[PDB]
């Protein structure tokens, strides 16, 4: 029956987070290619950008249509400083994906507290994807600690963003 | 040789405009489906959203990589009121696409003033797409003035967003 | 280990509800076609009837075989008045599907209370299908509020029950 | 021309009989598998259940649409005791199918008495299927009198419900 | 964020249980074939052995890599007495699979207590497989109570471990 | 004719050695991936684990069925310290495979001493595989002495564990 | 109508520039392979040589045939010193491609000044190719600043001049 307002707000914020994250990553992808001369790192980060700005926000929008929750569009993001090198750039992406896992955990917890079993279900996809996206990112961070050669690292990323 | 700062700013603003427009349309697509019961109108507007948030912003980002212009990410958009009915919604989309045509005209004009023939070229795509997107939108507005039946109109949009 | 009697009763009632619902819809499908001259509405409602009388009851019966819960067959249903028009008919179907969502929510809640994680799992399918069936039904109700032409509406349903 | 009320009532009862029979068999199929460890016997009886709850009731509903007879849905069935073993279970199914043959004979006889040659025709399908379903059932009963080995019997049923 | 130590220990024990179970079943498969002259029973039990020693332990190992839980390898198992006949052998396997269902239930319960929604998800696979493996095993136990002929039973198992 | 007890014991120990080795390697594969960031090294070592826990133990179990030797399952293995780096890890694996070659040599020697020409034959497979597995391992050890770049080494292992 | 002499001279010089550039690059390709042991760098530079000596000069020659401009062949080029290493070699190629962009910009500017809209069109291809060729070259220069290993760099160029 009736929609939970708490869940509605929590999913609107997550909508907001995926929009703004995806806009940050689109900038980070540009810089990976341009300043840092790592176009495959940039193609890995652009695919993560399109992920956040696509299905991560689409599923919420579609879910709201089915249960009567209200969509809210309030976006504010400015990319004001860039990490100093490619390593720090991908470590930054990592840190935001770890925060994704913490936010979706709060939403699952709330859904059980509300007895919103439809929302707990809806969020199970995000529960899993939080770890998948974090793992894929972690697989790139590891590269910068396994070789000091930008072109070696780039050649390895190629086989990941194929 | 040297990048024109005026063109750099003008293309950063157009980047900003396409991001924010595409975020507005993604909301407008939701409402077309949800409140107004017109899922094909919503699929037409979601495709326009993905257009603005995809190649419209990607081409600028890629162009900047080739000539040395600096990418700027500063986004601010809140969807605070929605048009009252489907007709007004698509008329609103129309009005923004007409403003797109005026903004790209300013950029072409500036590129000639700067003797930036690479930028005049780059913008020729946007020159044409301004009219194409406006025409496609206009083809939907016309529908609301040609029949008073939501389901008739919807069935016609289907053959456009195929 | 040991089967929860509470869950056994709750799933027997849901078995009962799907049988009786599916028998009501089979009658409602007939009337949609016969009295109301809407054979596609009738084919939409007959497919929902076969859904409830098929996998909705089969999954419970099969689940009981695996865990030792006892099947109970006690059916009582009489279709004693019919809604006055096609709109009211599909609105009636809607109202019962909304009650399905409330009943499956009670079963998920109980399964957690009982620490019956096998039953919480089994019910996740019903958790999702409650919203899917309700959405599909809602997509038909919307039609009667979007056009006053029976044949227009019928032509739209055709593309849903394909 | 005008519909015979006697035939209308006789076909409504047969509708009722097929619904309730099919609900009994769905329970009997469960028990064949669960208690009696004979899943192929259970698959034979589930197919007979779906037969009664499908085309046996659908043909009447569809026939009524063509001639103006009124559909009646009044169902009452409770499965309150189960036969003691698989043999007795299939003998029970047999006895109900023999009663099907007697009921359809009454309807053919009445249709001639009423000079309802459309209804005599419609019922010819049921005239034949009464003997076919009874024969298929009889082919399973014979198995329990031809071998004392549950797994031998099961392996034979497999080639019937293929 | 931070890994739950309780969950880490509970999943290490389950790792241990699947290793040792799979080593017991590999022995039980040998005996089913050798002493008891039932090679298909032995092929059913060898497939269950490879299941426990494969994906049942691999998924935990892979999950630990993604979240930072520590893998522990401490194995101790000796097969010191064998059941007296094939029936008792498969009943023994049954009893261990029923204990699997109880252990995974404890892990799901703990994951909710810890608000480890990633671990509750990870375990949902084990929640379902506990019942699937138990059912498949139960389907073999039933055979020894449905016929007194070893070769009849063997021929039936063949169609299960195909 | 009669089974040699000495050979029976020697093959039971080799059974034990392959089980426990394969359990150690499954842990070593995890660590290669997790701690050392070398997933292809980990995939090489996991394939060696599955080799030891599969056909290396299966062939003995199957051989015992044919000649009447008794299978013994007594397993004890705990992984209590891990080598400090990837190089030392693969050197450790090497050292155990060299001990495999010494153990199978003892079994061939004993089989001739016993005039067990069936067992000498059975062991010829292990005679050859001792050198093959050792060579494949040696091909990985050589990598750590041929380049100081983890990602270079990883890319080479990829073409071996294809 | 009448051909612009200014445009005729400007396009004859560009003809001259592409001939002489392409002859320089053919020498630079030889040296990349021979002295510097980088055959893929040499294959990248030979393809750029054939580009300048092919379509870059052919399009002008063909354009002159259509509008009545006079072809002039006056070539003077001697390769008298070579850059000291592969890096400096590709940086040299870069610097000449940047001068190409400046020369074609002068021709576009002149064509507008002359109201030679056919020549402005003809040159739009060169406007774009100036940036494309420069970008491809820049993608090779970046390699020498991303790794100190000639064979690593060579392996990367391979995937560009495929
Ligand atoms: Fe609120
Ligand atoms: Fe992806
Ligand atoms: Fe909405
Ligand atoms: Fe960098
Ligand atoms: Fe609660
Ligand atoms: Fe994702
Ligand atoms: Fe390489
Ligand atoms: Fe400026
Ligand atoms: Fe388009
Ligand atoms: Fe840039
Ligand atoms: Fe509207
Ligand atoms: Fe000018
Ligand atoms: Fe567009
Ligand atoms: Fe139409
Ligand atoms: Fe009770
Ligand atoms: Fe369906
Ligand atoms: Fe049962
Ligand atoms: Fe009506
Ligand atoms: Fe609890
Ligand atoms: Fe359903
Ligand atoms: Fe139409
Ligand atoms: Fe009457
Ligand atoms: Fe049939
Ligand atoms: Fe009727
Ligand atoms: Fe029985
Ligand atoms: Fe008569
Ligand atoms: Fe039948
Ligand atoms: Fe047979
Ligand atoms: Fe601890
Ligand atoms: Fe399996
Ligand atoms: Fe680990
Ligand atoms: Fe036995
Ligand atoms: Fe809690
Ligand atoms: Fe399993
Ligand atoms: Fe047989
Ligand atoms: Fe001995
Ligand atoms: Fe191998
Ligand atoms: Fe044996
Ligand atoms: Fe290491
Ligand atoms: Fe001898
Ligand atoms: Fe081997
Ligand atoms: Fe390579
Ligand atoms: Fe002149
Ligand atoms: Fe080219
Ligand atoms: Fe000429
Ligand atoms: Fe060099
Ligand atoms: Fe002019
Ligand atoms: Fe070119």
């Amino acid at each position: 029956m009736q929609k939970s307002n708490k869940i509605n707000d929590a999913l609107n914020q997550h909508y907001k987070l995926n929009v703004e994250l995806g806009l940050v990553y689109a900038h980070y992808a540009h810089v990976a290619d341009d300043e840092f001369d790592m176009p495959y790192l940039g193609k890995f980060i652009q695919h993560l950008s399109e992920d956040k700005l696509g299905v991560h926000k689409e599923y919420i929008s579609d879910y709201f249509k089915r249960n009567g929750m209200k969509l809210k569009t309030d976006v504010s993001v400015a990319v004001k400083s860039i990490p100093s090198d490619a390593k720090a750039l991908i470590q930054e992406v990592y840190a935001r994906e770890n925060e994704v896992r913490d936010h979706v955990k709060a939403i699952a917890k709330l859904a059980l507290a509300e007895d919103d079993y439809e929302s707990f279900y809806f969020i199970q996809w995000y529960v899993r994807d939080g770890l998948k996206d974090l793992t894929e990112v972690d697989d790139v961070v590891k590269l910068f600690n396994s070789s000091n050669d930008k072109l070696i690292i780039e050649e390895t990323i190629k086989e990941m963003v194929e």
